[PDB]
């Protein structure tokens, strides 16, 4: 039978499959579920909105956009999540108010070696723009970008994850704050609340 | 609305930039299901995309774009219209009879290329990736075990892996050790130059 261990309960195992918050003997594609069950309750997966979840274990960052389901009850880390036939497919990992992540093989992802670099997570305000390590309104960011355009790029020292209601982005900056890289994931999402 | 091809020397730093295009507008091309080129309508392909990129002035601009199928040969710079006759893009990249529709598309990667290279690969179906290589699953698993011992250095190269059900980008150090990976959960093809 498939086994699932929560990183938050010390369950990371380098020889198992790793997903945000989970080490598992199986690699389940959780994109295909529209409903899940936990204990005696069934819950619907939210359409078109996701949760950016991540764990950091052994100087390794594992982050991804995961499906989430709505549940007004409090569920605890490690509680088994089942499909409609009663097979276990995941465990409870992360929560945002009444939303719970379904961790496994999910949507867009970021994996990082954390040697020599940091990583930071931000809620991106709707209508804000991003440059490098900051968000602000479009006019302020436009002026910020002009100021930094002149700088010569140096090596990346930090990543910044920007989780917005209609787009998710990751930027990387050098020691002067110049933007060295940007990836865009065309999905809206929320971050977990610890 | 103006559209200029990077391949024809049309890059303009003060205009909107997309793979192969500088434009006075930023069109969201995800919304079109039909386009027209000259007097002919073509259907956008569902659930398969084209990774297109241009590199202009030490800046890399790459993205997954919608594409349409057209048996006739279309040339770079030819106008692409919507069904109401408004120009929305220009012909940029092609893969056999698939043509990219460039503008604001799907998942994207923008990079400063000073000090680093970037390389593009067709990911074979069923293959896995580590760092700068693809291979079958078991060989990649052994590759990762070997490389796991090396200490990570600074990123020197990015590798773009374009597959039939997934696209990935890795960043590697001088040994080929994998420093970073991003995954885009879409299938795609690369342009044929």
């Amino acid at each position: 039978m498939a086994m699932f261990y929560a990183h938050a309960l010390g369950g990371y195992d380098e020889n198992l499959h790793a997903f945000p918050g989970i080490s598992s003997t199986v690699a389940n594609d959780v994109r295909k579920y529209s409903v899940v069950s936990v204990y005696n309750n069934k819950y619907d997966i939210v359409k078109d909105k996701y949760m950016w979840c991540y764990s950091q274990v052994n100087k390794r960052y594992i982050g991804a956009l995961l499906p989430m389901f709505e549940c007004n009850e409090y569920l605890q880390i490690g509680d088994p999540i089942h499909d409609q036939e009663g097979n276990q497919i995941s465990i409870i990992t992360y929560r945002h108010k009444n939303y719970y992540a379904l961790s496994g093989i999910g949507y867009e992802s970021l994996d990082l070696c954390l040697e020599g670099v940091g990583i930071h997570h931000h809620v991106l305000e709707t209508g804000n723009a991003v440059y490098g390590k900051v968000q602000h309104d479009y006019s302020t960011i436009k002026e910020k970008a002009k100021e930094m355009n002149a700088l010569s790029p140096g090596p990346i020292i930090d990543y910044h994850v920007w989780i917005g209601d209609c787009i998710c982005q990751v930027t990387a900056v050098d020691v002067h704050g110049k933007e060295i890289m940007r990836m865009r994931f065309k999905k809206g999402a929320v971050l977990p609340i610890p």
